[PDB]
């Protein structure tokens, strides 16, 4: 089985829109025959977990205790989690674990996962794997001083389930 490595907002309340809009995406990969490897937590991971739940599809969540003592553990539906101690070493597994990512909105923690996986696109060398991104990020990621257009071109763009179909469908 193959997973899909989604990066998102762990912040995001049950209430917002864009809350159902992600547990939709889990229904739609688990549909289209993923897994999904996300941090485990709340927010759109525990959004996007309980739409690939819902679908029959299996949920890894790494997850990083060491820096969320608050955090009881992964969110109710994570099947298997792969505690990390280090944030390099929790992009480094959920990078690993994907076939492909996905960078849904977030904060500062979700652009460290999409800048990594970016930059493994960026060196060019058959490394990494297909990186796509919500259109929010391309309101903040664009082409800077050594940062190409071409290196902004390298990301791909899902911004409904549509695309979200296509672009999985292409790993």
């Amino acid at each position: 089985m193959r997973l899909l490595a989604v990066f998102v907002s762990s912040r995001l309340s049950p209430e917002d829109p864009l809350y159902a809009r992600w547990v939709r995406y889990g229904e739609v990969l688990a549909e289209e025959g993923f897994g999904l490897a996300c941090g485990g937590y709340q927010g759109g991971m525990e959004a996007l977990a309980r739409g690939v739940k819902a679908k029959g599809g299996l949920v890894v969540g790494v997850t990083a205790p060491a820096f969320f003592p608050e955090r009881r553990g992964p969110n109710p539906f994570v099947d298997l989690e792969l505690p990390a101690a280090t944030l390099p070493q929790r992009i480094g597994r959920l990078l690993d674990l994907g076939a492909g990512y996905l960078a849904l909105p977030g904060g500062v923690g979700t652009l460290a996962e999409l800048v990594l996986a970016w930059n493994l696109l960026y060196l060019r060398r058959g490394v990494g794997r297909p990186l796509a991104v919500d259109p929010y990020w391309l309101g903040l990621l664009k082409a800077h001083g050594e940062i190409a257009p071409e290196d902004v071109g390298l990301l791909r763009v899902v911004a409904d389930e549509e695309d979200l179909r296509r672009f999985l469908r292409s790993l």
